[PDB]
């Protein structure tokens, strides 16, 4: 427990922006991305309309402010299902603002905040890890 999100969190963020399949992850490391991609996917899919509500104008410099935007995630209820979000928004900001084939130094915002949040967001704790 603790940072075990992170190199798992990272897995999500680079195995959708197609990187040779990240070689950084536990056996167990990449199911975990099996089951959280199909919520992102779904996520995304589903939920498209309300994405209206602030997901631009944080996500023109989500490069100098990644993190901003998690913050909305912890403002009131941090349900898993508002969680989602989070590991959605790494397949929408890889799938549309970072193109893939390459980790550039974009993609790692993702990871580099995402973890750096998830951890004082601690909320992992409850997030999908049961099966």
């Amino acid at each position: 427990s603790g940072t075990y999100w992170a190199t798992l969190i990272t897995a999500f963020l680079k195995t959708v922006s197609k990187v040779e399949e990240l070689d950084c992850v536990d056996s167990a490391v990449l199911v975990d991305v099996s089951k959280i991609i199909t919520l992102t996917q779904e996520f995304r899919r589903h939920y498209d309309s309300v994405y209206r509500a602030d997901y631009g104008p944080a996500l023109k410099n989500w490069k100098r402010d990644l993190s901003k935007l998690f913050t909305s995630l912890f403002v009131d209820v941090i349900n898993s299902g508002r969680i989602v979000g989070f590991f959605d928004v790494g397949r929408y900001v890889c799938e549309e603002v970072l193109c893939p084939g390459s980790w550039t130094e974009d993609h790692e915002l993702l990871n580099d905040c995402m973890t750096h949040f998830f951890i004082e967001n601690n909320l992992m704790n409850h997030f999908p890890l049961e099966d």
